[PDB]
């Protein structure tokens, strides 16, 4: 058992935590998102966080059995407007996005001024292009901050947006490209990774050359070289940028408007709404990270993905803080990379994978030792439970036991973190996701007989009791599989996957 | 011969007060408030009462006869799927919206506001999946199944206007129906079930589709299951598509003045006329026009026996109903099948609570023999109504002592296709009934009698001419469909200042209203 | 120096002006629409004067240096609502448009419900085309009433119409209908001006010859002569609409989603408009500098093809709710005193023209005006290049017979409104001086040499203005490039009018010297 560590304590200057000192305001807060009355606590919160164009009635309707989770269903907004417009209005010089390229030498800061005129640009181009509300486009780039942008011009006029990661084959963006049947195509010429050459181009020609409906193909220009071009069917990201105005009108969408499909690695397209998305990723990095106005979070992960689009674009940006895009691989050009960033941009949270941190422990610990890393306050693991080792050697040498480790268990049909300690309020086990979030209920079923475990000592099957407001929608035209993939197992409970395992003192471990 | 309102109706024995009465001045009272220089308030209220509004409006009635240039609550924004389905399914999901009464009695069952809301919202998509945007025309040919009723809807929802065709069209009308609507998408079944007897709709529509180019996806309900053509790429299953789709759907925020339907005339051959008729003025009329009219109440059990290819099946049935909350059936068979006693077998098992047939059926029934009627309870019912002809003395004596064994209510109906909603007809709970009369105007309808040589109005009573109307009301037809210049050659040129009826009137001398017929 | 006359001192039971009596005054209220504290003003001005089906936000963002003004971002309004519709719903029967047909014998009176009623049935006309919002409209028409009907249905479900002056060559036409991209266009079969006839349709065909992009052509039957019809692609104005209903709902539209574009006469450029800003700053404009009161009869004689028709004639009197006047004919038929008998026959309260005609009427002589009572006249403007002395006391002494208030108004296509010009109830006008800057704008002038800006009076330079105001031009029509390199390059921080100008002594500003 390790208690927060000072620096989560609001001491040495560091903001004072949103949940604390102990187990018992965390239990305390929680009570109210779930039940009888967490309906006034939701309401409350999401006209708090959010800003809206029309105000909703209806807190939430539906249910599991036939997948119609309503959140918020009468309001109108704009996640554009959330993560752009309302900061810019406010502060248009704060920065929103550090990147960090690949080459150190070429690292540089985007102010929210800069990002939102870049949002806007593409957004005019892609109306241009004829794309109405509703309508498909996908992404296919690499680490870059201009891909935040591809994200929110999207958002911004209504079109649903499905990013495929830059490391996929022809065969795999073309699978995704048709089953999403979209017209538009944003890519690179060519991505570095690593001091390596990604030919994001030639994957993308080779895949095009199998997708019919593809009609319009917006390419920036990243490096610059010497990549083919189809007469009419390509054009330049810089060129076509512009011609355009700096600014574009924001789409008012329903709460339960598509905002963006995510193929799981035939495809499932997960589908995610606008507003109950939003607010459970606002909500989960304003908490479960601690995050303050002033802070500067870094998530060391890929906007391929659901950490990327969850913890790199739209929560950091709608908390209106500054969020880090990392292009560089954790060993290039040397092992110490990531302390190097941190100590350069004096980084207050981090979030980053175990695979990523038992390569750094395999590297030494003479590329950590000699470092300062005293703007830390929190440090997060996504996507496996973690061993005790790889904790320990996080808590030693990444924080010098002085930052609160979050464990955080989460997949793609949740939308946010699901399990994860509240740092200045829960005592973190090695290896334990410990307690729920806010608005999940969730269980331990055996998968023998399908009856709900009670008491601690547990182990079975993880499941939810009650729809949360940033769960999956749909499976894209693909209902059918959605219900049978999630509600059918275990009628009345949402069904991870997952095996769990309940303690004597109620922490929950996540079976790999 | 006047009949005063009956004890069911006056609040004993039980059943609900009335809303309006109890005499004929209380009537009165709340009339004089619905018409004349300060309606504005009255309308205004009602307006925001009733509804849900996405956007509030500002002005209430602008517009006039003579251009057809009739507004109301043109500011406001709201949708008529959300206040027939969401809000109801918000309250209470389990409750019995639709009553289907199937063509076979074994196979009847509920349907609750949750089952037709996931229903609609499945169809929605599937219609926005076809390209289907907001003013689009929607064609639907389909018989009386509830499935009908999450089509309608579903149009309503994403903002389309629906064009409903009976179900007993031929291929030449169902043709130049789809062709004169120019829709792109048409809704229909493999078979419809009536009486025993199978309507081939597919092969109707498979006939009609020939010379119908503008049409690229066709929905096809599996009603029967029986084996049917079908056209690869153009024709698709109901249940198939609609198994793809998420269980909910988004609500258009429509403007009021935005088309709601177009419904084409009973026409057979010629040239069928599409009349228009908008969101919220048409759901307005509908909701306060059922809820006065009939006297409905949260937990009444409405039956209306005509189809949803006609205005009343669109008003009293789907819309109207539905809009307030209550139980609506849905019946499918005919009024002699199995045997000339289904009315009351129907109105027995499921208790209902209020009637409305047409008076053909009601002398058919009559010409059937007293044996099928005598020996039901039908206690249940508080209310018999009769759309269409005026209702003849006879007849209505048969329906007073059988199917209302004197203790229902009886509400002769007078209205049209291009009122939206009835026009003439006496409140139950404060107007008595002469038999074959329509008595009383409805609120915000100002009706006169004019002498058709001369134009005047003949004021007083004993007078006799055709009926027209001074002011325009809510639910008014807004225009015929592509063709304005026949809408106001047939309903606003004849006589200048006024709405045309089109029918013979005659006020006795108590005030109350006679229709005498077509001019 | 000229003290405003009795008729604009609220004497003779005349209207007291909005602002006055003096110089200081103006400058009170004018030093509120100026600084870091002109929001409150800024956006009680807003909620004031247009009506919003949703409120907004953020006043204004944005500035010169990457072209992204915003004002009033996150409300939604109608243009063609605050135009017709709140008018027609306040007074149907009063009157928005005098109409003086080519000749006098035909001129009459449009009610605002006849005018609203048209333009429903337009915009239901372009709705069956497939028209969308955000769709571009090519107007080619002459001036007559419709006209601005026509334009007020491009607002009305959400077009951008792009305005072309009627005599236009078919080259001309066919540059601008190609480099906006519509695909409908609304003209005539002929015009009627100074007794001689445009063929309007010919040159239509002319250059549609080489549009592919264009499928329909709505044709007005101005005349009624024989033209030439293309089967299916031209449909004749009033059968089209003879089966569309008289009403017609209003697209809720963004505050920064485009209203027009208007092309210059190297290839044009199409200057773009937005919807809140453009028609907040000519309402007010309109109600300031002219002095339009309630039961006033404004009388602009410019062209519906340029920004002067578009600002004076038919948005900003008409959101206003008074009555305007669409003048068809030239200032010379079929006498020179065409303009005077206009005048005396309607009663027109306030005159705008063209120096070009006011120099032309003192070449035609004096005995065609001194005859004439024009007493009706309180206003008298200028719109154009700056008038010289000798025409502006010409104006003085027989337009107005030295009773009127003379205002000289300076501004372009690319200002939205006048920028400059005298408040006739509050400012002593000087023959040629443009005097003193409109509110929100806050003009300097930099010495071209250096660079800076130049402190004090008695200077002379180029004019520049330091902050946006509402109705600034948005963009140049998918060459936002070249809108920066015209406006924004040039002298970074300021956008350069591309004009000289001098500061007297006094304060006062002297156009191009």
């Amino acid at each position: 058992l390790f208690a927060p560590p000072p620096r989560m304590q609001g001491k040495e200057g560091r903001p004072k935590p949103h949940i604390g000192p102990n187990y018992e305001s965390y239990v305390k807060e929680w009570a109210k998102t779930v039940g009888p009355n967490s309906d006034e606590w939701w309401a409350a919160k999401a006209r708090e966080t959010l800003d809206w164009y029309d105000d909703f009635k209806t807190v939430r309707a539906g249910g599991f059995e036939h997948g119609d989770v309503q959140w918020f269903p009468e309001g109108t907004l704009n996640a554009a407007y959330n993560c752009l417009d309302r900061h810019y209005y406010k502060n248009p010089k704060k920065t929103a996005i550090i990147y960090e390229a690949d080459e150190p030498s070429e690292s540089r800061e985007v102010s929210y001024e800069e990002l939102m005129q870049e949002t806007c640009r593409v957004a005019n181009v892609l109306k241009s292009y004829g794309v109405k509300k509703g309508d498909a486009v996908s992404i296919y780039l690499p680490m870059t901050w201009q891909a935040a942008a591809a994200f929110l011009a999207c958002a911004r006029i209504g079109a649903i947006h499905s990013a495929v990661f830059a490391g996929f084959s022809a065969e795999s963006l073309r699978d995704r490209v048709n089953d999403c049947e979209c017209k538009v195509l944003i890519t690179t010429d060519e991505g570095r990774r690593g001091g390596k050459t990604i030919a994001t181009k030639q994957i993308v020609d080779a895949a095009l050359q199998q997708c019919p409906l593809v009609e319009n193909v917006l390419v920036l220009r990243r490096t610059g070289n010497k990549v083919p071009m189809t007469e009419g069917r390509d054009k330049w990201w810089d060129e076509e940028c512009a011609k355009m105005p700096a600014y574009c009108p924001c789409e008012r969408m329903a709460s339960e408007d598509p905002l963006f499909i995510l193929y799981t690695s035939k495809p499932k397209g997960v589908v995610h709404s606008t507003a109950g998305y939003l607010l459970g990723t606002a909500l989960t990095l304003k908490y479960v990270f601690d995050a303050h106005p002033d802070d500067r979070f870094a998530c060391m992960a890929d906007i391929g993905w659901i950490t990327g689009h969850s913890y790199i674009i739209y929560g950091p940006l709608a908390n209106g803080i500054t969020t880090a895009v990392f292009e560089s691989t954790p060993v290039y050009p040397t092992p110490s990379r990531y302390w190097d960033f941190v100590d350069k941009w004096k980084a207050t949270q981090l979030y980053t994978a175990p695979t990523a941190i038992r390569l750094l422990r395999r590297m030494g610990e003479d590329h950590v030792k000699n470092h300062d890393l005293s703007s830390l306050r929190v440090l997060g693991s996504v996507g496996e439970p973690i061993n005790p080792e790889a904790w320990h050697w996080y808590n030693d040498f990444a924080g010098k036991n002085q930052c609160a480790i979050v464990d955080t268990y989460w997949m793609t049909e949740t939308g946010s973190i699901s399990i994860a300690p509240l740092p200045g309020a829960i005592s973190t086990k090695p290896g334990s996701a410990t307690f729920p979030f806010f608005g999940m209920d969730v269980d331990i079923i055996d998968p023998q007989t399908g009856q709900v475990l009670e008491g601690n000592d547990v182990e079975g099957v993880l499941v939810a009791r009650r729809p949360w407001p940033s769960i999956a929608r749909t499976v894209y035209r693909d209902h059918k599989r959605y219900l049978e993939t999630y509600m059918k197992p275990y009628p009345g409970y949402f069904f991870f996957g997952d095996g769990a395992a309940r303690d004597y003192d109620g922490y929950m471990w996540i079976k790999g």
